[PDB]
Formats: structure tokens, sequence, C-alpha cells
């Protein structure tokens, strides 16, 4: 991975006060449930993808780590076998995405609003609508791969549930900046983003050995190999692309700004922190 390792100088003070949020939110209820938590290193892993984030902006890129792995924690049992109770649960989620939830919904769910709620404030309305169909995506992909359990069929599956693309959408609030829509939408652009979900699930797939089952190893070794290769390739086309859509000055230093502090640091960021979790 020839990008540089990078790490938010404020994730001393994040990750010492991580905990708070989970807990006033009900997400975490026990003593033992925060120190099985505070092993999995979430803070850690935000401060990774977000090192250009500091504040209640980390803050936000530390509660959806910590939000993604209590929810999904809610699948790895008799639930993740059953597409119709996996249904019920993401379209309770999902359904903040929509407008506030009844007091009855359940912890997990109030949880994500509160993160949406500040995803969304200050950023376009056309961000906003273009993060909630990411996530959309995202919940939609669990209901799929509980359907499963009642190499190309996997991938169609994996790059939706891996959550790399709202990881990368955060990144841009953490920053305060959008890439130029048009860009995004970009075939380039759309050829990045998806290296960096099938990096983000190659390497998770190896360091939770799933891919390998579906020499193995050493293939997927070299196709991440292959595809960071591609993406620097991809990377020098940029200055082209940019003229293309005809960025001004200000256009060009976001798309700069989504090329470092969010394609880059999602793909990095997840080998480093795979390396030195308590999950594996
Ligand atoms: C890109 C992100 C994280 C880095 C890649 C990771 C850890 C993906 C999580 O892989 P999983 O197989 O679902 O569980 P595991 O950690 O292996 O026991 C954020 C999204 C994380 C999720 C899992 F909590 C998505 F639900
Ligand atoms: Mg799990
Ligand atoms: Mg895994």
């Amino acid at each position: 991975i020839p990008l540089p390792g990078r790490q938010s100088p404020d994730h001393a003070r994040a990750e010492a006060e991580q905990l708070a949020w989970p807990r006033s939110l009900g997400l975490i209820r026990s003593d033992a449930a925060a120190e099985r938590h505070l092993r999995g290193g979430y803070a850690d892993l935000a401060s990774r993808f977000y090192p250009h984030a500091t504040g209640a902006d980390l803050d936000l890129g530390v509660d959806l780590m910590s939000w993604f792995f209590l929810f999904d924690d809610l699948f790895d049992g008799p639930r993740g076998e059953n597409p119709e109770d996996t249904k019920q649960l993401t379209d309770q989620v999902a359904a903040a995405l929509d407008g506030p939830l009844p007091d009855t919904a359940p912890p997990i769910a109030h949880g994500f609003a509160d993160i949406w709620r500040r995803t969304c404030e200050g950023m376009t309305p056309a961000w906003c609508a273009r993060s909630a169909r990411h996530w959309r995506n995202y919940f939609d992909g669990y209901v799929d791969e509980a359907e499963s359990r009642f190499a190309a069929q996997y991938l169609a599956m994996r790059r939706h549930t891996i959550g790399v693309q709202p990881t990368v959408d955060l990144a841009e609030r953490a920053g305060r900046f959008e890439v130029p829509h048009r860009v995004f939408d970009s075939a380039v652009m759309s050829a990045m983003l998806q290296i960096a979900v099938d990096v983000n699930l190659l390497l998770n797939d190896i360091a939770s050995l799933n891919m390998v089952m579906i020499r193995s190893v050493s293939h997927m070794q070299n196709e991440v190999r292959a595809r960071l290769e591609q993406y620097l390739l991809l990377e020098s086309c940029l200055p082209k692309v940019g003229e293309i859509y005809q960025l001004d000055t200000a256009e060009r230093e976001a798309l700069e700004r989504y090329r470092t502090d969010a394609v880059r640091t999602v793909i990095r960021g997840s080998y480093d922190w795979h390396r030195s979790s308590g999950r594996y």
C-alpha cells in the first residue's frame, strides 16, 4: 500500500471519551460490554479513517465506527440467518433516513438517527440525498445476505455490506468539504471507489480467516496489489478528469481533498488498523 499512514492528532482525547456517546444512547449497558467495546480499537480506526478531523468532527467519526460494530453484532446469531427478522430491524433503522423515529424504536436505531442528524447538518441537500442512498444500499445488503444464508456473486453483495462508502461519505462531512458531485459520479472516481471497497473486503476476509473459502490467500494478495497499482494509475487521470468537467479552483481543491482525506484514508487506515485490532 504505497499510501502514507496518518492518524488524527486528536486521537487520544477521542479514544478516551469514546464510551460516553453509546452509553447515553443505550447501546452499551454493562461495564463488560464497555470493555469489549474498548478492545475493538474503534476510535483508533476512526482517527485513521479521518486523520483530518479533530474535536466534534472526529467524535462523529468515532461514533460511526462504534455504531457500525454494535449494529453488525445484532446479526451474528439467529437473526442473521432469517431475512424476515433481519429486514424488520434494518427497516426500523433506515426509517431514520426519512424522518423522526418513534420513541419505541430500538436503541440501535436511535443511535443511527443521532449520527445521521449530525452527518447532514451543514451539507448540501444533494449530498445528503446521495449519502442516504448509500445507507439504503448498505441496509438492503444485510437483507440480501440473510436471504443467502437461509466470487462475482459474493462481491455484488459484499461490496454493499462492507460499509466502505458510508465511511468515505463521513470523511467529507468530517472534513467539511464535498467532492464535486459530477466528479463523484464520474467513471474514474467510481472505479477508484470500487477499488477502495474491494481492497477493504479482501483485507478483512484475510484478517477474519469469506472470499478465501469461496493458493487462495496468495491470489487475494495479488489482487490487492493489482488493484492498488490500478488505483495509482486512476489517480494520475484526475487532472484530466477535472478539465473534462471544467472544475474551477475551489472544485479542484475539493477533489484533491477527497482523494487524499477520503479515498486514500479508507484504503490505508483499514490496513493499519487490521494489523493491531482486538477483534482479530
Ligand atoms: C470499512 C469499515 C471497517 C473496516 C473493515 C471491517 C472491520 C469490516 C468488518 O468485517 P466483518 O466480517 O463484518 O466483521 P469482523 O470485523 O471481521 O469480525 C467500517 C464498516 C464496518 C462494518 C462492520 F462492523 C460494516 F458493518
Ligand atoms: Mg460480526
Ligand atoms: Mg470478515
